[PDB]
């Protein structure tokens, strides 16, 4: 009777995150950890994936769909070595973090 | 606070996937089944009177709550029965083996999350 509590405000917070900015749960979680890896400066792919498997217990085939996704709504930014074309780093410009935090005001005010 | 929701995310996904795996089963077909227990552990309740109470106490819609009863009695875990007098009448209901089902069902969750 106390996990249907959360249950109800879990659900209630994805389906709101789902209208209004198209992303799911696993994106938000995702986007949360990149503040804390590639805030002030960019972080490559490969490396950013093995900490978030660890740390968000999720596959690598759904990180690098939600990264993908972030990237795509203009939420996360991209850029890939001159050197190598196989290596990729993702990080967050200024409008990213600002974006973000207009999310996370939003999730936080939607949850209390 | 944070690392408690992004730490409740964790442990709430894990229980989806456990549960998908094990039994084909979404935790809203369990927060139905639980509500289901609390409504027709010892008499049958009118479909109607399930999903109004269902739609209040779950917050989910009509179609949502009927897709889950439905999975729920294709699954052996509820149980259905028709009035005589009026076909457009259903009943839900737990039998015994459903109640078995669902105390099974239930400390498998419990433990999980422990």
């Amino acid at each position: 009777e106390t996990l249907l509590g959360f249950y109800k405000q879990y659900k209630a917070l994805s389906e709101y995150i789902d209208k209004k900015y198209k992303l799911s749960l696993n994106d938000l979680a995702v986007l949360d950890l990149t503040m804390k890896h590639c805030k002030d400066e960019k972080v490559l792919m490969q490396s950013f994936l093995k900490t978030a498997m660890d740390e968000l217990d999720l596959s690598r085939t759904k990180l690098l769909v939600s990264i993908r996704r972030l990237i795509e709504k203009e939420r996360l930014s991209k850029v890939r070595s001159s050197k190598d074309e196989r290596k990729i780093y993702i990080y967050l410009n200024n409008d990213d973090i600002s974006k973000f935090n207009a999310l996370f005001e939003d999730v936080e005010q939607f949850l209390n």
